[PDB]
C-alpha cells in the first residue's frame, strides 16, 4: 500500500550509473520500494548537498572522498582501506548524520596518467618525475580535481608540482590526451579509457591519494524508515573487483550498452539477483 520511490543519483560517468542501477535492481527485487536512477546528476559536492537536503535519497560515494572532501576538517588517515572506511563512516555520521554503508572491494583512485610513449620518451615513472618536465608538458584536469586538496592542490602542496593545467570537462579529457592536445590528465583507475588509449598511470610515490572504495551514502533517517536497505545493499559489500568494474564500464561507456542491462546481467551472473 506504500510503494515509496527512491531517487538514486550518480556522479558523471558510466561507473556511478552502473552502481545506481545495481542499487535500484537490488532494492526493487528485495523490498517494496521502487527507485529512479538519475545519471550524471552532478559532481561530488552537488550530490552531497542534494542528499543532505533530501533532493536525492542514495548515491555511491568513495571512502577517500568522504574523508578528503566531505569531512571538515579533514582527518589525517592511513593508507589502509578498511581503516579509512571506518573514519569516513563514523565521521560522516557525526558531522551530517549520514549512513555510509560497507564498501565494495575494488578501488577507484585518482590516477595521474600520460600516454605510454610520453612516459617512455620523458622517463616518467612516478608523479615525482613530472617535476623534471613540468615546463614541457600540458595537463588537462577536471575542475573538481583542480578544486580538491587531494587533487591538483595536492600535486602542488605534496609534490611541489606546478603543472600547466587547462581545466577540462570530464567527458572530453581522454580524447584530448589521446589526440595530443594534453599529455597529462586526471584519470580514474577503473576507467576503460586507460587501456583503450594506451595510457600509463604514474605511481603515487608520495601517496597523495588516499584509498577510494565505493559504498552507498544516505541519510540516517532513510535507514531508520527502511532498515532492510542495509542488508539488501550490503550484499555488494566486499564484492566487485577492479577488473570486473572496468569491463562493466567498458560495456556501457564504450560498447553503448544499457547501464541497467549491464548491471542486471552482472548481478545475475554473480548470484546477487534472480535468474
Ligand atoms: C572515483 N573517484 C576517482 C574517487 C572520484 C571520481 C569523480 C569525482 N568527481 C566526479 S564527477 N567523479 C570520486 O568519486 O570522488
Amino acid at each position: 500500500m506504500e510503494k515509496e520511490n527512491l531517487i538514486i543519483a550518480g556522479k558523471p560517468g558510466p561507473e556511478p550509473e552502473i552502481l545506481a542501477n545495481m542499487y535500484k535492481l537490488l532494492i526493487e527485487e528485495n523490498t517494496s520500494m521502487t527507485a529512479t536512477v538519475k545519471p550524471n546528476f552532478g559532481t561530488t559536492s552537488f550530490l552531497y548537498e542534494a542528499l543532505k537536503k533530501g533532493d536525492i535519497d542514495i548515491y555511491p560515494e568513495f571512502t577517500g572522498t568522504v574523508t578528503e572532501s566531505l569531512l571538515q576538517p579533514s582527518p589525517k588517515v592511513s593508507h589502509e582501506p578498511e581503516q579509512v572506511y571506518q573514519v569516513a563512516r563514523d565521521g560522516i555520521a557525526k558531522q551530517d548524520h549520514l549512513a555510509y554503508l560497507k564498501p565494495m572491494s575494488y578501488q577507484n583512485t585518482y590516477a595521474v596518467a600520460v600516454p605510454k610513449k610520453i612516459a617512455q620518451e620523458y622517463g616518467l615513472k612516478t608523479i615525482s618525475d613530472l617535476k623534471k618536465v613540468e615546463g614541457q608538458l600540458k595537463a588537462g584536469f577536471t575542475l573538481e580535481f583542480n578544486d580538491r586538496e587531494d587533487g591538483n592542490k595536492g600535486l602542488q602542496s605534496m609534490y611541489g608540482l606546478n603543472l600547466n593545467v587547462a581545466t577540462m570537462q570530464p567527458a572530453l579529457r581522454y580524447q584530448a590526451i589521446h589526440s595530443g592536445d594534453i599529455q597529462i590528465t586526471d584519470a580514474y583507475s577503473t576507467d576503460a579509457e586507460l587501456e583503450r588509449y594506451d595510457l600509463q598511470v604514474l605511481e603515487d610515490d608520495k601517496q597523495l591519494f588516499p584509498p577510494y572504495q565505493g559504498a552507498p551514502l544516505m541519510k540516517e533517517a532513510l535507514l531508520k524508515k527502511h532498515p532492510e536497505l542495509e542488508r539488501v545493499l550490503n550484499t555488494l559489500a566486499g564484492k566487485i573487483t577492479e577488473s570486473q568494474m572496468s569491463q562493466l564500464n567498458y560495456q556501457v561507456g564504450v560498447e553503448g550498452k544499457s547501464a541497467k542491462q549491464v548491471a542486471k546481467e552482472f548481478l545475475q551472473e554473480q548470484g546477487l539477483l534472480k535468474k
